[PDB]
């Protein structure tokens, strides 16, 4: 039996129950800086905690809108907008706005997953508020940062079998929009994710005008001036696995890494990176997504990506994250540009580690001169140039398995050994590396 309410007040007293069905009544819902204190309807943050099990609830045709100002009304603390924490839940077609750019007093999370069994289905939700906003990781995503930030993401899952399915995430906002922390089997299915882009050269553009980046001579974390001619997303990870964190299951704590991760069916577009799992652990499978306008395509450590497409007008399709990533197995077609180029990377992939088996394939004529799949070398990615993140770039490829059914050049670096490459046309393919097989295929 289905029990209807008619105002946020009275559906958050069902929140704390168990085995209830609930349904918030087709309409508009406003939470605004009024709604936040102690007599006021939302005392505390998280602001909708679902702490009951085995409940159901059904927003359909429900627009919520919260005022970002109300990530500013709890201190110097997290807010979180929704939180589940019991198990075996089902939230479903809850339409999510953030209302203005205000940003967090300290940071902030749309949605987070913990429990078990939990499913969010249909949901549209659109982030907003966020500080720095327009210099995507730059000036700092962590600490030590060169300009401090108040982040908001979009969904964190984690938990134990926790489910995303059928979602609209658009962020507006400097965070990430999918990510996955201490989640094991956590599950990304139909899901369409999208942020937005801005250039350095524009960003370099605010010379003299004492904007933030100015004041800092546009000295990012990695140890340079930020270099022209790349494409940067605003956002963080389209949808990233974290490399450790917490979880709460049954009143227990929990710190561990990602495990088994899955993602089907996704679209990611203008995230900076469309799908990074190299953090988790256990069996990792990526397949039919699609990823458009992204700084990264697929860069999941190890495991299987099939079946998978990224465009390359912003950074390479696939990047192997360590010279210890082994047994990654990709199959993924370089789409048609979605937008005009700006890849600043000089690459379509870097290839490195061990006991890879890779195709490329592509239907792309007219290759821009900057652009081959590296196995090896000294990747000219945004944030690893110099010696930054140095363990992330100028690596050694042994025993990789390359088919490249595209029209792109291949460059075996030195420092490539036992590659076996098979491709439409060898004229194009510089090998100096040891060893290395290189045969030609009819198209």
């Amino acid at each position: 039996q289905t029990t209807t309410v008619y105002s946020l007040e009275d559906l958050l007293p069902y929140l704390k129950q168990d085995n209830v069905d609930v349904k918030l009544a087709p309409g508009t819902y406003n939470v605004n800086g009024f709604d936040v204190g102690e007599d006021r309807l939302f005392s505390t943050t998280p602001l909708f905690l679902f702490e009951g099990s085995n409940s159901t609830y059904d927003f359909t045709d429900v627009k919520l809108n919260i005022n970002t100002v109300v990530l500013t009304k709890f201190g110097n603390n997290e807010v979180n907008e929704i939180q589940i924490l019991g198990n075996n839940n089902v939230l479903k077609n809850l339409k999510l706005e953030d209302i203005g750019t205000t940003a967090p007093s300290n940071r902030a999370q749309s949605i987070v997953i913990d429990g078990r069994d939990n499913r969010i289905e249909g949901f549209h939700l659109t982030i907003r508020g966020s500080y720095p906003y327009g210099y995507g990781d730059a000036f700092g995503k962590g600490g030590g940062s060169v300009i401090n930030h108040r982040k908001h993401s979009g969904v964190l899952i984690r938990g134990l079998r926790n489910h995303l399915k059928d979602c609209t995430i658009i962020s507006r906002s400097y965070g990430h929009i999918v990510a996955m922390q201490a989640a094991s089997y956590p599950t990304v299915e139909g899901c369409y994710i999208e942020g937005e882009m801005r250039s350095t050269d524009d960003m370099l553009a605010e010379e003299g005008t004492g904007s933030p980046a100015d004041k800092v001579d546009f000295m990012t974390v990695w140890g340079y001036k930020l270099p022209a001619g790349y494409m940067m997303s605003l956002q963080e990870g389209g949808i990233r696995a974290y490399n450790a964190g917490t979880t709460y299951i049954d009143g227990v704590e929990i710190q561990r890494a990602t495990d088994n991760p899955t993602v089907l069916n996704c679209t990611i577009k203008n995230a900076r990176t469309g799908v990074t799992l190299a953090h988790a652990n256990g069996t990792k499978y990526v397949e039919g997504c699609t990823v458009l306008g992204c700084e990264n395509g697929y860069s999941i450590g190890s495991g299987t990506v099939v079946n998978c497409g990224a465009d390359a007008i912003y950074g390479p399709v696939f990047k192997n994250t360590y010279g210890s990533d082994k047994g990654y197995n990709a199959d993924i077609t370089i789409l048609p540009p979605s937008d005009a180029y700006y890849n600043g990377h000089d690459a379509v992939a870097y290839i490195g580690g061990s006991n890879h088996n890779l195709t490329f394939r592509s239907e792309i004529t007219e290759i821009p001169s900057n652009l081959k799949i590296m196995v090896s070398g000294d990747l000219q990615g945004l944030r690893v140039l110099h010696g930054s993140n140095p363990s992330q770039n100028n690596f050694a490829g042994t025993n990789i398995v390359l088919r490249n059914l595209t029209n792109f050049p291949v460059d075996l670096h030195s420092d490539s050994s036992n590659i076996t490459v098979t491709s439409c046309d060898t004229d194009n393919i510089t090998d100096n590396g040891t060893n290395n097989s290189i045969e030609a295929i009819d198209c």
